[PDB]
């Protein structure tokens, strides 16, 4: 049956949710604690989730996601409610996940990991990234910030949705810094792969506690990037389905790869060797999250047994073009269809 909700104004914004959430705290998000599981969760006011025919879509996109994701290592749904009790009242969507205490950002703070943090860490993030791409979902966007770590160095990924505009990936942005090349510069239709090239950037920042690619803008970032990995070859190059991208990366200078060793000094040799492999420039010839794992990096954390992949994602409704009012009655049977964990 339905529960009762109450009224309570925060961000200037009137939330309406169920009695069970207490102590709502605004951190738009709000802190609160859940009276029935007992937990801390994060509690997300959707902002105008049906105004247009993009952000209802994205509105379903985030809802279908978030609904489907269940891996200790992915930010998964404990709850989602809306006041409305019909689907012509229907227009708030709150979503509801555990309240993560920090970021990658906030461990990292300018300083170097112990390798044995670092094995821990990048573990977590390809055990979360195995399950993801096992549905065919692609991240686009893994950065320190949309990675969640509690006291006991557990870690969720977060966000996936909404993507960036051009001004803020836009200059000496961490927007920017963690993009596989071929995204950066749509240089091709790319895959699953470019986060692969993000967890690479990841780990060689918290190897050395250091921006591996701090590019001050897109171009700038290209020459840091191929001055480690080198040029492309001509294989590469046939893969650039964009005749101007093409083009100009003709125009560089060739490089040869650096030696991984002499760039990450002093850092254990299996993650060097890691690092080669994610860190190609090539996205078919990167080593892939399932194959990561099983790297002799991890051998003290990898298990056959307990990496698992995800049931099938429906993802036909991205192809699909809709009106207003069906991606919201869409998005309504999602929310009323909902079943909580146990
Ligand atoms: C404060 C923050 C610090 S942090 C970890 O971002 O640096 N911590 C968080 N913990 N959980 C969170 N969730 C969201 O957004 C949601 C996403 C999906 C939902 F179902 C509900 C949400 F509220 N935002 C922040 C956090």
């Amino acid at each position: 049956e339905r529960p009762t909700f109450y009224r309570q104004e925060l961000n200037k914004t009137i939330w309406e949710v169920p009695e069970r959430y207490q102590n709502l705290s605004p951190v738009s998000v709000c802190a609160a604690f859940d009276t029935k599981t007992g937990l801390r969760v994060a509690v997300k006011k959707l902002s105008r989730p049906f105004q247009s025919i993009i952000h209802a879509k994205r509105t379903y996109r985030e809802l279908r996601l978030l609904k489907h994701m269940k891996h200790e290592n992915v930010i998964g749904l404990l709850d989602v409610f809306t006041p409305a009790r019909s689907l012509e009242e229907f227009n708030d969507v709150y979503l509801v996940t555990h309240l993560m205490g920090a970021d990658l950002n906030n461990i990292v703070k300018c300083q170097k990991l112990t390798d044995d943090h670092v094995q821990f860490l990048i573990y977590q993030i390809l055990r979360g990234l195995k399950y993801i791409h096992s549905a065919d979902i692609i991240h686009r966007d893994l950065k320190p910030s949309n990675l969640a770590v509690n006291e006991d160095c557990e870690l969720k990924i977060l966000d996936f949705l909404a993507r960036h505009t051009d001004d803020e990936m836009t200059g000496y942005v961490a927007t920017r810094w963690y993009r596989a090349p071929e995204i950066m510069l749509n240089w091709m239709h790319y895959n699953q792969t470019v986060d692969i090239w993000s967890v690479g950037c990841i780990m060689a920042e918290l190897l050395t506690g250091r921006t591996l690619f701090p590019g001050t803008d897109h171009i700038d970032q290209l020459k840091l990037i191929l001055r480690l990995v080198g040029t492309p070859g001509a294989e590469l190059l046939k893969k650039i389905s964009s005749e101007s991208a093409r083009n100009y990366i003709q125009s560089l200078t060739q490089m040869p790869k650096m030696n991984f060793a002499n760039v990450f000094i002093g850092a254990n040799p299996l993650a060097v060797d890691l690092l080669e492999k994610m860190l190609v420039l090539d996205s078919d010839k990167r080593i892939t999250a399932a194959q990561a794992l099983a790297h002799a990096y991890f051998a003290q954390y990898h298990d056959p047994d307990d990496e698992p992949v995800a049931d099938p994602y429906d993802q036909s409704f991205e192809s699909r073009d809709l009106l207003i009012d069906e991606w919201k009655s869409l998005t309504y049977d999602e929310v009323i269809s909902f079943v909580p964990p146990p």
